[PDB]
């Protein structure tokens, strides 16, 4: 017996959403007596909705896309409901362990994985053969192949994005860096590795191997690939569909992707994705329940992906022929397999603000990388008092 409001905010974007929707409103198919009120809140204005109407108990969603950094956020503060126990829990061991591990805080359940993702290097297949340059597995190789694209197109190699922190992580996870050392309980962002992150996005700017922004990164970005100024950006599977809607690339086939570029050292990308919560305080529990089991279901999984090449978090999925025979997703999975975890903590996401303002710094040169390096820990050690 399900009946009543569900009220489900979703952070999907613009090329998403109409998809989201439509799932959202199918679970009344089954359940005619459920009223699904879908809302599309913003990405970046979304963890700070929630909190605001939580934190008041005024206008909370029952159930809320939640980013695979905001379960130990919300968690920790009491905003989520348990979800050990209740019919939200359907097949758990299917899922994904990297994507699980995100779902837990203090020994407990309170998400279910929705979707995995990375960043990867995607490519206009026409401007590369044009340039007559191979895709770049490293940033030696970037620099060298953005040289020949401007020579002989007059694009340039790539879109750097320069707004957003998580962006930084390739570069640091390709000069043999990360955040934090989570076993040891140590500060590691402001080691060699650090500094050398923060040179390597200025020299990509600066030698005009690429652009950037300061502000209005995302649109910037799109509209620079879209456009044909740049050959390539790093982004992920979120940017799909939003790049097929462009006359350059509606030939799916024009689309290329790789990996981010190697590093000095290495090479890396950062694991992402979100998953399904309940707010604590919802006045519909049983129906929220049973609207995360549907939309966290192998068949909505499956249904994500058909339309929007997002990668599921059940494994399951992965065997049924129409996403195993999926080329966006038949890269993009490897990448996630091999994608860095981050801590799953309580300050875990505010670990990017400090990101986020030195590497605009180091863009626009009032900090160099020594200093924004040193900046960045300094900030680590001040958020995590029980690091060193
Ligand atoms: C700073 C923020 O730090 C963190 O976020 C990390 C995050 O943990 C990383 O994993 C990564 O997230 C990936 C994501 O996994 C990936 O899927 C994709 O998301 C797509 C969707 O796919 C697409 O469907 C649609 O939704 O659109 C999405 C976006 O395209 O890309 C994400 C990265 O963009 O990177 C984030 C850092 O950016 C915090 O969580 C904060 O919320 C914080 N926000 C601040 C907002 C404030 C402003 O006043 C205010 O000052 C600050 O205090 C506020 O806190």
């Amino acid at each position: 017996e399900l009946s009543g409001t569900v009220t489900f905010w979703d952070t999907s974007n613009e090329a998403e959403k109409a998809t989201y929707q439509a799932l959202a409103e199918g679970f009344e198919k089954e359940h005619p007596k459920v009223d699904v009120k879908y809302v599309n809140v913003p990405f970046g204005e979304a963890n700070a909705k929630f909190k605001n109407a939580a934190g008041g108990n005024s206008g909370a969603p029952d159930v809320m896309r939640t980013e695979v950094a905001w379960v130990a956020d919300f968690a920790s503060i009491g905003y989520l409901a348990p979800l050990d126990g209740t019919p939200a829990l359907d097949d758990g061991s299917d899922h994904l362990p990297q994507a699980a591990a995100s779902t837990r805080y203090e020994g407990k359940t309170y998400a279910v994985p929705q979707v995995i993702d990375t960043l990867a290097l995607f490519y206009n297949k026409e401007l590369l053969t044009k340039a007559g340059v191979e895709v770049p597995g490293s940033v030696a190789e970037l620099k060298t192949a953005a040289a020949e694209i401007t020579e002989k197109t007059g694009a340039t190699g790539l879109y750097l994005r320069g707004d957003d922190p998580y962006w930084f992580l390739p570069y640091l996870y390709g000069e043999g860096g990360d955040l934090v050392d989570e076993k040891n309980k140590t500060v590691t962002v402001d080691d060699e590795a650090g500094v050398r992150a923060y040179r390597v996005i200025k020299d990509l700017v600066d030698s005009k191997a690429a652009i950037t922004d300061a502000s209005d990164g995302w649109n910037n970005m799109q509209n620079a690939f879209k456009s044909g100024k740049v050959a390539m950006m790093v982004n992920g599977p979120w940017a799909i569909e939003d790049v097929k809607a462009g006359a350059r690339f509606k030939d799916a086939g024009n689309l290329g992707v790789a990996p981010v570029p190697a590093g000095s050292a290495g090479q890396g990308s950062p694991q992402g994705g979100w998953n399904l919560s309940v707010y604590a305080g919802s006045k519909n529990l049983d129906a929220s329940y049973a609207f995360v089991k549907y939309m966290s279901s192998a068949k909505v999984q499956q249904q994500t992906t058909e339309k929007l090449s997002l990668l599921p978090t059940r494994t399951s999925v992965y065997e049924v022929p129409s996403v195993a025979d999926n080329e966006m997703v038949k890269f993009f999975k490897p990448a996630v397999d091999k994608a860095v975890e981050r801590p799953w903590i309580a300050e875990g996401n505010a670990l990017f603000e400090p990101i986020r303002l030195q590497m605009a710094n180091v863009l626009s040169g009032e900090t160099s990388p020594d200093e924004a390096a040193a900046n960045t820990g300094d900030a680590y050690r001040k958020l995590l008092k029980d690091y060193k």
